[PDB]
């Protein structure tokens, strides 16, 4: 069932014999942070909250648990049941901490509600399933050579996949559909189209649930945006819709395309502002190894209805199911920041009535540079450094994320890029050692 | 029992505790495609259908499930039962998608009904049973050195074979007979007569059921037309019969051969048109390593009653069991397209009163080229490129398969052949490195 | 249940079928010492005590068991339950032995009680979790690459950590929180406040309980202050508070910082005297490998409220939760001696009204040597030899610990340092063999 009050949580813990409670939160960079609490401490934690270190996020912070987020993890140790819970971070003086990505998403939700809109997001997460070495360390050994939508694997990896699906279903995730992806040993899982906050929490839970199941079954699940060269990467498309007064606002039966003017303004705002938070949507270096021409990943800023290579795709579904799909993000991104920025950009586009321009129904990759210049088609940042440079001068991103998160994210990404740029890769040795 | 209405399917799911439903369909090239659906979503899927990407077949189409095709897979995971289901593909505007091979077969059946006939097909499927390496990858290691109809194997591979047979029987396949084949580790399974659509669906299910059982028992089942050199290949003979008014059309007690004129016209049409869709019946490059003189595989276009090596053979059975066996296809072919083209060619031959000519009762291989030229005995295409060239100019094949499937199949096969033709094989190194 | 009298202990042993009783005590250097006693001998031991060798501590002594310290160890051998017990050491003439660290702590507690104060300590213990080799010997291979507060590990090491936590809760430790630490494979566990004697006994039990669990699950738990170079070390921070008449002495609502003058004098005394027993707080050579600039370990004598890099930190909590945290000690230290010296230093500071000086709210590591000289920021011993030299001339430490313990500890540490200083390390060979 659904737990609402802390009394319900206590009753569930006593009834099902939950021995340990794990908090759950994410830092600025998207890493999942957690710590364990004994079951007896739960009542005191509900009464007064738990003190902890804010340096894990960014220095003493108080966490106030949220009973509505209580859920039981889908494994049963012989000791007892295990459950997780979320909450809000407060400063010692009582003010909420503005460095929490969840707080950023909540502020974005409040800004949206100020105009009466609410967002529902259904993401599509893709991941790989590799083998483990003799020492249990992760590797890149493939498990099958299947293709798109193939009925594979059929060995024990099939049992592992079925176990993952059943574990996800056991928590009430309400999975839409799961299938093989284009690359070998690549799988995709579609989430139910639902509220944005619950969706972000479900994604965060999903990542480590899948990783733990993969370990316990003897395999490895990876979320790298591009773990292998020559095959498709892993992306996280974000279907979204806005609802006012319980009705979808993107649907307009009186228009030839069955789309309202608000949807046009939303698309225009997203197209205008996507360059600035491309760094947020693609937070690691590998993400830009994924974003290269010649695959399903989009590298040009355009929107279309029938075309699939466009950055923003509008599915043929209409009515209450009308949605807009953004194909840039990858699973390595922080869901809270990405969703908050996407919502804020869409709202700014709607408010300012930004025209999205004509759609691109042709294959952009087949066009020439002169054609792209004539049509005025821009491209996403080529590497992480360019994305950081674009983000630095963006006042909109700074306003949306706040000073603290903006500065910390920029510093961390800058240090990571500086560390990366000075390495000598074996490819350079292979190409240059004998030639020079 | 047999499920006919969605209420029966729901009742069976609730009764036997089925947790996952897997759709089933095949692309143009014959690869089996599928995706999973949670049991709770089944009612909504029945009510409205499921959206999915049509790029797997050939871009968004809706699948409408068919309750009559519901069946439970013959393995019991500890989590719960697993079942599969089939359906029809519809475009968003509501029109059926013409690129589905199942739709092609349905159109062929509709044409046969227009002329008042129905076809029953019982195929003979042959496959190999190899060993897996230490890493679980497929190999070509033999399991026994038995011969034709031998009582082999007798080790644990015998238990694996018996398990395969029992699993097939548990699904209601109603197998006729199963025996060892001529080549070592080669086995054959025969099907009963039934409706052609049901037979194609059964074959499609058969392939992955056998492969899954082979993995789970530690072996590998291969359907390559010719996996080893110097031994017989694997073929899929197709016994067929036309039924009108509940009685066999082919049987005619008044003729000396006990065959009706309609059977003669059917054979004539098949002989006339087989060369054009030989590419469809033999889709991969390896299929033509099997169509070489010196084995049971036929390479000359002829029909006979007593000769066992002819392309078209008439078994001595008469009455309702009267049938025509075509010995060209191999298990790698797409059953839907092959059966549709075969039925259409036979129907055209019946319509046009095509005379099949005199049967060949001698050994064609033992004859000379001058004798074959004198008798006008044509031969099947020697390589995939020749088959593609023959198929490209065939108006009848394009008319039967439709423009979309025709073009996509030709493009895929052309790309595959172009990739293959530029490879340097180790045989060339072994033969020419020292000599030149 | 809380056991008070020996009759309760005997009844519990009979009821729960405890077959073996293990004594528990520590030597001067902090090693845990124990020996086994059959269950039938327990009544005679309670009546008359147990004779044993005092050379293990420092030669015939008598141990008088304390029934209030009876606990049952958290594992269940098939033979029967196992329990541990503590007691006081007496000379044959009946006088208590002054060489027992527990007696030193008891004398410190009595000295505090002379002024009506009582102390509560909650320590934060950090440890590593390595893999065992093929022969079951401790090694230093990491189990995960997690970071601060990361939700790691997710393989069987997760089960090992959960088992450790469950055993600790089962014994009645009342753990506050347990989480991953900054360094890979490093974990931290926090205790609740309690009387200092019980806390020290709990820590001593905790060490070997965790080690035994780690062995029995196939891993190794290490308490080395710095097992790896380039990563954070393991420390044991000590949160302490003084209570008078059931109220917290430190908390003063009237002062702007909400700290009483007594707390200021306590901090002043600690800052004055920390240099002289730094050797006791850091007993081994490796501890001074941990104490290097550039990590969380403090190397300068200072106190701060907001800066968290100081030697003494004041958490933002107030009221009865007011506490003072000292960050120099490491898990290798002897808890009894460390706590006794902390209490003695604090009480001496309170008696003499020592002013703690102005707090340091800036980053000390970023200042220059001239700056720190102007500020008068003194430093901790760089190596064990310097710490021994400082401790030798300390009258306060000698009078606090007694002549016997002082002399024995100095001799042991001097011998260890003399043995260490004459070794030739492989780093010297790597740097100097080729160069010279």
């Amino acid at each position: 069932k659904k737990c609402t009050t802390k009394e319900d949580v206590l009753e569930a813990v006593k009834e099902r014999d939950v021995k340990f409670i794990r908090t759950q939160f994410t830092d600025t960079l998207g890493i999942i942070k957690s710590w364990a609490i004994p079951a007896e401490q739960l009542e005191e934690a509900f009464e007064n909250g738990v003190m902890f270190d804010g340096s894990s996020i960014q220095s003493d912070m108080k966490l106030a648990l949220d009973p509505s987020t209580f859920r039981i993890l889908p494994w049963r140790p012989a000791t007892g049941a295990v459950a997780r819970i979320l909450g809000d971070v407060y400063l010692p003086d009582g003010n909420p901490f503005k460095g929490d990505p969840r707080y950023v998403l909540k502020t974005a939700i409040k800004e949206a509600e100020k105009m009466g809109f609410s967002m529902n997001v259904g993401p599509e997460l893709e991941f790989f399933l590799f083998k483990l070495d003799a020492n249990g360390n992760p590797t890149t050994e493939l498990t099958d050579q299947g293709g798109y939508f193939d009925f594979a694997p059929l060995d024990r990896a099939q049992d592992v996949r079925r176990d993952i699906d059943y574990a996800l279903e056991h928590m009430g995730f309400q999975i839409e559909a799961s299938h093989h992806e284009v690359a070998p040993s690549q799988h995709e899982i579609d989430f139910r189209f639902g509220d944005v906050l619950c969706t972000a929490d479900n994604v965060v839970t999903f990542k480590y649930v899948v990783k733990s199941i993969a370990y316990h079954k003897g395999y490895y699940a990876s979320f790298m945006p591009k773990p292998l060269f020559g095959v498709n990467g892993s992306g996280m498309h974000s279907n979204q819709s806005l609802f006012k007064d319980g009705k979808n606002v993107f649907y307009d039966p009186d228009t030839p395309t069955k789309l309202s003017q608000d949807a046009m303004y939303y698309i225009g705002g997203l197209l205008k502002h996507i360059r600035e938070f491309t760094a947020v949507t693609n937070p690691v270096v590998n993400s830009y190894k994924r974003l290269v021409p010649g695959y399903e990943a989009p590298v040009y800023i355009s929107w279309s209805a029938q075309n699939r290579s466009s950055l923003i795709r509008i599915p043929a579904t209409r009515g209450n199911g009308t949605r807009i799909e953004l194909r840039c993000p990858d699973p390595a991104c922080n869901p809270y920041l990405a969703f908050a920025l996407m919502l804020r950009a869409g709202l700014e586009g709607i408010k300012n009535k930004i025209d999205p321009g004509e759609p691109t129904n042709v294959n952009i990759f087949h066009l020439s540079d002169k054609e792209r210049e004539e049509r005025g088609i821009r491209s996403l940042p080529a590497d992480l450094k360019e994305a950081i440079d674009e983000m630095k001068g963006s006042k909109f991103v700074k306003e949306a994320l706040g000073e603290h998160v903006f500065s910390h994210y920029l510093c961390a990404k800058e240090m990571e890029w500086d560390e990366y740029k000075a390495v000598v890769h074996p490819w350079e040795l292979s190409r240059y050692l004998s030639m020079l």
